[PDB]
């Protein structure tokens, strides 16, 4: 019973490194994707003053 | 009566070296199987190290 409950708690409490590592990597690529567009986003007012100002 | 009682007692209590030695050797092989599989089982979390690393 001790083994069986140990494996049962693993399936609901322990983390899956196969999925969690992929989940973090999807977020890290998500970071640099959002930071890069953010870098290109604040140049919208840069087009404003370069227009005539 | 003493001779036949002694023979009966041996059949009930006295050990059988032919059977006991086989059980001892089989148990010895069983433990050596268990230590080998346990050694390979301890490295299972190490397979989880490669994903994030």
């Amino acid at each position: 019973v001790n083994e069986n409950v140990n494996a049962s708690r693993s399936r609901i409490r322990d983390t899956d490194y196969a999925r969690e590592t992929t989940a973090m990597t999807k977020a890290q690529i998500l970071q640099q994707a959002s930071t890069s567009v953010l870098a290109q986003a604040k140049q919208s007012p840069s087009a404003a003053l370069s227009l005539l100002g």
